This record gives structure tokens, sequence and C-alpha cells, in this order.
């Protein structure tokens, strides 16, 4: 067998023009073949005006247009993502002009906030600034933008989410004041432009959880902060993105999630999104990549 490497690991050096270019004409053929038999002479203006500006520059923007259809085909990508079979129902947040943690937080917390609302979930992406030499990434240090904190116990059992001891312990060592909750959320940590990372907290208000129906409770909110889109050669190790929750096995259900009015893939959201998505009908490339735990691989330029 040959499968592919899931993880799209750093880079120390601006990805190499020889390299770059052959993977931007065939994302640009990809793009501009969904359009099929239009825009022969658009496409091939594009490809020029590409390949001037990565000889010129080094490297290359999207427009709005292609980034969009960037995030759709990963997902379309994505082997296990249940929800991908909707995949034309996805909000795009551009932030590739962002330039610090504190804007990288703001955009964030728009994202919560639409994605949430209220309960009616909605799926969307945020996408941070490409990768330019590898020093300078933005990356989430989260793998959930929502998610609990976890304790070890003297006993070697664990208080909160068993998954996050080690993240949890780094917000700490960060300087984040360590409650001791099973219900605790996470603060965001957040690296812009390579800098070591900044921890904010996330405002409460922000958080929709399902009280389960006893003292058991859950985020609605299903966001995946660590993951690098690649694309056209062009990678993006920061991408947050969010769906709603399958159901059938959060960590902490199908009832309370209902009663409250959050969404879950149950049948009818099954069938009203894919419904939904037929309406909008008016090496796989581009893709999702997992990466580095980043404190495993970060150089800490100020170490407190
Ligand atoms: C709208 C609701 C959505 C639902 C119900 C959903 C559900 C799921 C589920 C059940 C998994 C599989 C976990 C596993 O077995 O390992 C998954 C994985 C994943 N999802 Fe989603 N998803 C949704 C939206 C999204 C969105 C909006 C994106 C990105 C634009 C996305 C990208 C992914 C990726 C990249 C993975 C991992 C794929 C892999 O490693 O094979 N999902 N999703
Ligand atoms: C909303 O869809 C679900 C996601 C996660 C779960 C619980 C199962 N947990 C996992 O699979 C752990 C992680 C996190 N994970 C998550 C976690 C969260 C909170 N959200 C998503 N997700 C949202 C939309 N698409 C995926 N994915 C991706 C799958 N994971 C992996 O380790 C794979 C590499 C095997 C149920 C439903």
């Amino acid at each position: 067998m040959n499968p592919k490497s899931l993880t799209r690991g750093p880079r120390d050096k601006p990805t190499p023009l020889e390299e770059l270019l052959p993977h931007a004409i065939e994302f640009i053929n990809q793009y501009y073949g969904s359009f099929k038999e239009a825009k022969i002479e658009e496409h091939l203006a594009r490809l020029e005006a590409v390949t001037k500006e990565i000889e010129t520059t080094g490297t290359y923007q999207l427009t709005l247009d292609e980034l969009i259809f960037a995030t759709k085909m990963a997902w379309r990508n994505a082997p296990r993502c249940i929800g991908r079979i909707q995949w034309s129902n996805l909000q795009v947040f551009d932030a590739r002009n962002c330039s610090t943690a504190q804007e990288m937080f703001q955009h964030i917390c728009r994202h919560i906030l639409y994605a949430t609302n209220n309960g009616n979930i909605r799926s969307a992406i945020t996408v941070f600034p490409q990768r330019s030499d590898g020093k300078h990434d933005f990356r989430l240090w989260n793998s959930q933008l929502i998610r609990y904190a976890g304790y070890q116990m003297p006993d070697g059992t664990i208080r909160g989410d068993a998954a996050t001891l080690e993240f949890t312990q780094l917000c700490i060592d960060l300087g984040w004041k360590p409650r001791y909750g099973r219900f605790d959320v996470l603060p965001l940590v957040l690296q812009a432009d390579g800098q070591d990372p900044e921890v904010f907290e996330i405002p409460p208000d922000l958080v929709l959880e399902v009280t389960m129906e006893l003292g058991l409770k859950w985020y609605a909110l299903p966001a995946v902060a660590n993951m690098l889109l690649e694309v056209g050669g062009l990678e993006f190790p920061a991408c947050p993105f969010n769906g709603w929750y399958m159901g059938t096995e959060i960590g902490v259900v199908l009832h309370s999630f209902q009663k409250q009015n959050v969404t879950i893939m149950d049948h009818h959201t099954a069938s009203e999104s894919f419904m939904k998505h037929m309406q909008n009908e008016y090496v796989l490339s581009p893709f999702y990549y997992y990466q580095i735990e980043p404190w495993k691989t970060h150089i800490w330029q100020n170490e407190h």
C-alpha cells in the first residue's frame, strides 16, 4: 500500500518556486474546471497573473472566490467527515489580513458567535494568513475552539477532559489561572506571525452549553482549531472550522440537544441540510491536514 501522510509539518523556508508553480497551476485548473466549458480566456489570464506573481514575489494570493472554493473542496475531500455531503453549506470568514493575536481573538469571537447562532448551528471556517517562510506562522494551539480543561488527580485519574491534560498544563504554565472544575472552558492560545502564543479567555456568554437530562453538560459547538488547509501549494496553518454534532457520542443527550434547540445531525437535520445543499445547485488537494502540536516545535522567543 502507498497511503499518504495526513500530517503536514512546519517549514523553515518559503516553498520552492519549482514546487509551488505546478501545484498552483493544477489548482487554478481545478477551479476553472468547475465552470467546465466557460471562461477559457479567463482561465488563461489567471494562469499568467499567478505565474508572474510567484516569479516576482515568491508566492501568490488566491482570490476570495478561489479561497471559498478551496475550503469547500477540502471539506468535500475529508475522508471521514459525515458532514461533507452538504459541503456547499459553509460560511467563510477571510482573515488573511490579520496581523496580531488580539486581532485573531476578535476573528474567533465573531466565528463562535456566527456559528453558534443561539443554538441554530451554522458551519463556518475562518482563514488566517497563509504560511510565508514558515517562521511567521499563525496557529491556534488549541485542538478545539471550545473544550474543557483536564486536571490530573493524585491517583492517576483525570478531572475534566482526559484528552487535554497536556494542553491544560501548558495554559497553566502560560499563566492561566487554574480553576479545578469538571467543566472549565480552556482559554484560546493564539500564535500570530510566529511569535510566542498569547492566552485569551473566551467570553463566557459566547459559550453555549447543553445541560444533560444529573450533573452533566457539554458545549454545543464542535469546532476544530488545529488543522492546516492546503491549496495550490499554499498552506494555511490557522483555519479553524466548525459543524454541528453527530450526537452518537459527544463525550459527556440526543433529547437534551433537541430540547434546547441545539442542532445535531439527526434525520431531520440530515434531510434539511442536504436539501439546502441541493438547492445551492441553482494526493488529494485542496485538503485539511493535521499538524504537529505547536508546543513541541515552537522556539520560544521570550520564555518568561
Ligand atoms: C455541518 C456538520 C458537520 C458534521 C455533522 C461533521 C461531522 C464529522 C464527523 C462525524 C467526523 C468524523 C470523526 C472521525 O470518525 O474521526 C468529521 C471529521 C472531519 N470533519 Fe466534519 N462535520 C461537519 C462539518 C465540517 C466542516 C464545516 C468541515 C470543514 C470545512 C469539516 C471537516 C472535517 C475534517 C477535516 C475531519 C477529519 C477528516 C479525516 O481525518 O478523515 N467538517 N466531521
Ligand atoms: C461533530 O462531529 C463530531 C466530532 C467529534 C465527536 C467525538 C469523537 N472524537 C473524535 O473523533 C476526536 C478527534 C476530534 N475531532 C473533532 C472534534 C470536534 C469537537 N469537532 C470535529 N468536527 C467538527 C466538524 N467536523 C469535525 N471533529 C476530529 C476527529 N478526531 C480524531 O482524533 C480523528 C483524527 C480520528 C463526535 C461528533
